[PDB]
Parts: structure tokens; sequence; C-alpha cells
DNA sequence: ATCTGTACATGTACAGAT
DNA sequence: ATCTGTACATGTACAGAT
DNA sequence: ATCTGTACATGTACAGAT
DNA sequence: ATCTGTACATGTACAGAT
């Protein structure tokens, strides 16, 4: 059952190899033309992130992740209205309080500009969408692919105050883990008509869920070579697969994406951390257990952000309680009709 | 009953504190003493190690392990004799040290030793002096009178960043315990070469250095579950380092008073623990509630590699430290019977002193 | 004026002490 | 159970040097 | 500072074995 | 049906060279 759909969700060696070609191409490219010009990015960093980098895109290799992350010496964070994930902020000059919009617009300006210039691959700038941090691209190999060119600012110092009681890991992955992640930088990315709209951004931990993807058992030999397999992934590639699917087809989930669904298998992953409790011969009562939770977090509406538990994804302010509900019914009938959803095309 | 032996090796907080606050001082200042003018070991690094870093120092904080380690770009390494442990070193502040091209291990632990024994003779604040040099030892020694004596092994080490030597192609064998992650980060530290220093009469005497893990055993110490929460504040305590403890004691308390027992030494015990959680990989393997039943396993495993005669170093495979060259059998069955005696009689010898 | 090797500043795991 | 000293990893301030 | 070379983890693909 | 072993592909950390 669930085993043929994984079949179907797997990426193809070939277009994995095809895809990928194209695209660090035209990423190799942005990023030099970021300090071999004396823009105001020189200095900026490549770091591959989200479901590709992660081993959990499915489908297709149609969606890469990537942030030119920028170092800032000693910034002064000012959180936004008690929001725990939103701040300001203080070669920039010209983009003074660093302006996320201002900042965000010569990055792009930046990027059009040389994504004129490439006339081997059938590539182009997707218009702006309000409230995207990123660039995005759209690649013509005969298929389509998208690339996100997401903009950060990098800091070396504490995570700020919001994050002292998030990445709740002590239990599984364990308290030297969760020590050297928060040793790592964190990044604050321009996610953006009220207040100090263009001013604000947003605190990224795609860096730290990366590492925990890849690190994902309570066992330093899950997943390896030498240990047992678990079906953490598989688990989460179906429910993306679930959301994804009902997405397509009901414009009432437009609010919710697949880092919805990221998040609570984040949550899970730390309520059952025994990799015993994800035994591959287990995955139907697996992703059962993970619907149920979803479920519960649609009907309480709460799901704390990982990183920030204050920012509730799933309040009122963000997604309305119909979406929500009408999202639970749909979730109830795929679960009670074994998922006639994941026959479809 | 073991639990009572681990409460009298417990370290006292009050013993801690005052050793080691008049060895950080005196290892301070030789450190500062090395980077000053032309020495020819400005830019060595500290690296703790050995059982006090480990948590596995028993009974008092009196003897303390530091490399005075140094990076040396562009290294060359023949391997001596096909030994896998044992290497000449090639190609400069070394200078006075090469021979045609090759580094001399005695020249330079004689440099690095006069400059301890200059510093050391200014110190005027603590009770210090440099022991005797000890034939087959790389280490300067610091013997301390706070009014307790303390020792302090200074090992000078090279330091090189490139891949392991091929000697080490199959030892760490952590794939089943800490895994291929792991393992595959631990190689890509640097490896250490220390002095051999033997007096034995041989060719390359003196040009001869040894490799040393002994910064990778202190992260495998502190890092030894198949779980990454084993001994941590939201995991479950495991016994492997109290067995670590037991056993070092047993084979201490034994040499303190059998002089036909000088060829032993920790690192013998320390080495089978090793292998025995390869062997044993499970964190369940060693509950706190089985310590003696783990104990028993420990010593059951040790007289087999005394009884065989094969104890392999767990970095380099081939290097057996229970061969007949090192230790003869009359030492190994000695040894053999005096466990076999205190493992069938309660272990009188953990009641003594 | 600017730069930097050295040492202080901060945070926490580990394990001993209460 | 809670508290506390040491070790150790990383970030950053600055006297003395350039 | 930038670039390449090496090593190996995480994937997929498929035959032959269970 | 599933598992195991080998081949074949990409990503990624870091040393040593330029
Ligand atoms: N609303 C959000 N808040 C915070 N971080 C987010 C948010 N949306 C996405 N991200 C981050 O950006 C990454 C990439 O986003 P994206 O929408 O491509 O999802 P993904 O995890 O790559 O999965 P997929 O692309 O397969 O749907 C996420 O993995 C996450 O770290
Ligand atoms: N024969 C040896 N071969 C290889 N390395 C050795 C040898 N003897 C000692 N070492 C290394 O030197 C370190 C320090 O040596 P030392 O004799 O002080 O042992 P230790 O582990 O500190 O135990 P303890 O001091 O409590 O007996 C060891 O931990 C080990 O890494
Ligand atoms: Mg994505
Ligand atoms: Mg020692
Ligand atoms: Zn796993
Ligand atoms: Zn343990």
């Amino acid at each position: 059952k669930l085993k043929k759909v994984l079949d179907k969700l797997r990426l193809k060696r070939k277009d994995i190899s095809e895809a990928a070609e194209t695209v660090n191409k035209v990423v190799e490219r942005l990023l030099r033309r970021m300090q071999k010009r004396e823009s105001e990015f020189k200095g900026v960093e490549q770091l591959n992130t989200g479901s590709y980098y992660e081993h959990v895109k499915i489908s297709a290799p149609n969606q890469f992740n990537v942030m030119f992350k920028l170092e800032v010496p000693r910034i002064e964070l000012q959180e936004y209205y008690e929001t725990g994930a939103f701040y300001l902020v203080k070669p920039l000059s010209h983009f003074l309080v660093l302006s996320a919009t201002k900042m965000l617009s010569k990055f792009r300006k930046i990027i059009k500009e040389e994504v004129k210039e490439i006339k081997d691959i059938d590539v182009s700038v997707e218009k702006e969408k309000p409230g995207s941090p990123a660039v995005t691209l759209l690649i013509r190999n005969p298929e389509e692919i998208s690339v996100d060119i997401i903009l950060a600012l990098e800091s070396k110092g504490s995570w700020p105050i919001s994050t002292k009681e998030g990445l709740p890991i002590q239990g599984w992955l364990g308290t030297k883990v969760r020590t050297n992640l928060r040793r790592e930088p964190f990044y604050l990315v321009p996610k953006n008509g009220n207040s100090f709209q263009g001013e604000t951004w947003r605190l990224s931990f795609s860096h730290t869920e990366k590492y925990i993807l890849n690190n994902h058992g309570i066992e330093k030999t899950c997943c390896e070579s030498s240990g047992a397999k678990c079906c953490r992934k598989e688990c989460l590639k179906l429910m993306k697969y679930l959301l994804e699917q009902l997405k397509k087809e009901f414009q009432e989930l437009d609010a919710f994406c697949s880092y919805h669904v990221k998040t609570a298998i984040f949550h899970m992953w730390t309520q059952d951390p025994q990799d015993s409790q994800w035994d591959p011969r287990n995955l139907s009562s697996c992703f059962d257990k993970l619907l149920a939770f979803f479920l519960e977090c649609l009907r309480t509406e709460k799901l704390d952000h990982y990183f920030i538990p204050k920012f509730n994804l799933f309040s009122q302010e963000l997604i309305d309680r119909k979406s929500k509900e009408f999202l639970s019914k749909k979730i109830e009938y795929e679960r009670n009709n074994g998922f006639p959803i994941f026959d479809k095309l």
C-alpha cells in the first residue's frame, strides 16, 4: 500500500542528475556575480537547504532551495511586538534600521541582470510574490524546475531569547547535540500593509533542520550502513504527499505549506524518540500516529514553531478556523477510506 | 559491593581543585615559554589527554597528561619495517633537528626537555622538578609537591592534518557502535606522532616516531554510547566508564605489589575495553544494574587476550600490544593467575590499603 | 590612525557535593 | 533531587604593533 | 582569498538470494 | 514478496596549493 506510494514518490537517478547539473550551473554563476562584481553582497556564501538536500523531496527534483548568507558583525535585534520570530535589525549603508525590502530589492536587481545574460539555459525570474523572502528562478530543462534563492543575514552571537526553550531535542538527540547546534550561527531572512512591514526580518533555522534530517536517530547508526533503517523520512514523505495532493485539488488550502508538516513531524520525533518507534515494519501505524497528531494540532489550533515556541503557525491570525476545519475533514476522509487520493495523478 | 569500591575510587572535588589549580599554573607557564623568542616550538598548542580529562582517573588526581602538539606541513612518512605504529619523518624552525631530510625525535625531544627544565628552575611559587628521563618514554614528567605528590607528563607531538596512515585503515572499528558518520569525522581530525625514544640500540633509534590517538580516545570516552543521550541529563546512565575504572584499579593494585607486572600498563586495559565496547555496542549491554556481569565479561576478555597473546591496538590492527617481543609469556601467565585468583575469591585486593 | 595575537567573556556537560 | 567547580568550545575586546 | 582533490555519507537501480 | 551486494550518482567538509 504505502510502500507502493513511496515507490511512486522516489526520485529517479537520471532526473536527479539532469536537474542538478542545470541548477548548479545557474547558482554557481549567480554566486560568482555576487562577489566578482563589487556588489554590497561580496562575501555572501552558499548554503543548500530544504527537501532536496534533506533527501525528502518527492515525485520529481523540481524545487531547490538555496541560501545566500551574509555575515554581519555585532548587529542589535529588537523583537517585533512579542511575536518571537520577527525582528528589526541594526557596505550596507544605503539599506538604512536595516530595511529588508531595500536590501532584498538590490539583491533581486543583481540576480535579474545576471539572469538576462544566461544564454545556454532556459531560465527566468518569477514575478515577486509579496510575503516571500526568495528570488525564484523558473528553469525549463525540457522539465520545469524552481530554485528559490533566499537572502540571509548570518549572526554568530547567542541565539535570541525567544529560542531558549525551542529545539526541545534533549531526550532524543541530546544535550551535547543541542549545545553544539546552538553554537552555530542563526539566520535572518527578509520575510515580509501594517506596522514595520518593510524592515521586519524572520529567523531561519534551515541549517539546523538539515542537520536534524540527516542525524535524526537516537542511535548514532540510524539509517547508516551498519545500522537499522527507520521510517522517519518515509512518514515525512507520505504526509508531504497527502498535503500536496490535497492542496492541488482544493484552493481552500492555500494557507497551508509543507513547513507545517515538517514542523509537526519534528514534534512527533521529539514525543517518540526511540528508533524502534519508527521501525520500517510499522510504517502504517507510524504514518497513522502522525495523522492523528496533525489532526490534534488542527483541532486545538496549535502548531508551535519547533525553534520558537511562542510562534503558533496555526494561530487564527495566520490561518482561519474554516481552513483548519476544512483540512481536518479532508484528512479524516482520506484516513477512513484507505487514502484514495494516493491513487490519483 | 563494586559500588563501594567505586565510592573509594571517586575523586574528591577538594583534591581536584587543589591539584588542578597548581597543574594549570605550571602548564600555562611552560606553554607560554614555548612561544617566546625563536624557540623551535613557537606555535605549539595544548591538548589535554588521558584519564583525568576522560573522567576515568581513580583514587586521587595525582597524574595528568598533556600534549604540546606542533603542526608540521609537508610531511612524508616512511613506515618502520612494517610495524604499523612506528615511522620515520621527512621534509624551517626544525632545521636544527634535521639530518639529511630526516627529523630526529631525540634531538627535538632533548631541546624540548632542555627548555622545560630551564623554565621549571624559574618557578619559585610551587615545589616542582623534572623527573630523570625514563627510557622508552616520550614524556617530560613533572614531579609536583603540592603537600601531595602529582605527576604531569608533557608529551611533545607532531600534528599532521593529512589523511591517517594506511596502517589505520581497518582500525577504529566503531561502525556498528558509534557509526560511520562519527568514524569519518574522527578520521578527518589530525593524527599525532610522538618520539618512540627507546635506547634498545637498534637502527633508526633516535629518528623513530610513534602514532598517538589520545585525542580520538578522549572523544570516544566522552561520547561512548550508541544512543546520543547515554550518560546525559535526559538519558540513561551506563556502566562503561565504571568498568574501565574497576579494571584500571585491579591492574594498579596488582602492579604496585608485583614487580613481575612492570611490562603491563593501563593502556592495555583501555584497549581491551575499547574492543569490548565494539563487541557489545548496545547501551543495554552496559546497564548499571549489571555492573558485575559487565566487569566480569571484561575480565574474561582480558584473560583470553593474555592466554592467546593477542591484544590488537584499536587504531592499528597489526600492532599486537601482547606480542612476545613486548611481554614475555611468563608475565602474561603470571597476570592470568592473579586475575583468576581475585575473580574467584571476591577481589580481596580491592580491600587493600 | 588601523590591525591583531592574546586573553577575557559566555555558556554548558559532567560529575561530585549537599 | 538540586547546586557547584572544572574543562572546554566559541565569540570578541583591546594593548601594543604596524 | 579561491580552487581542486579526496573521501565517504546519502541516495537510486537492479540481479540474485532468501 | 523482501533482503543483500554492487554499481553508479550527487552532495559536502576540509586540506593543501595557488
Ligand atoms: N513559513 C516558514 N517559516 C520558516 N521557515 C520556512 C517557512 N517555509 C519554509 N521555510 C524554510 O525554508 C525551507 C525550504 O522551503 P520549501 O517551501 O521549499 O520547503 P521544503 O522543506 O524544501 O519542502 P518541499 O520543497 O519539498 O515542499 C524549509 O525546509 C524551511 O526551513
Ligand atoms: N603503550 C602505549 N601505546 C600507545 N598509547 C599509549 C600507551 N601508553 C599510554 N598511551 C597514551 O597516553 C595516554 C596517557 O598515558 P597514561 O599512562 O597516563 O594513561 P591514562 O589513560 O591517563 O591512565 P592513568 O594515568 O589513569 O593510568 C593514554 O591515555 C594513551 O592514549
Ligand atoms: Mg523546497
Ligand atoms: Mg594518565
Ligand atoms: Zn533513521
Ligand atoms: Zn554512558
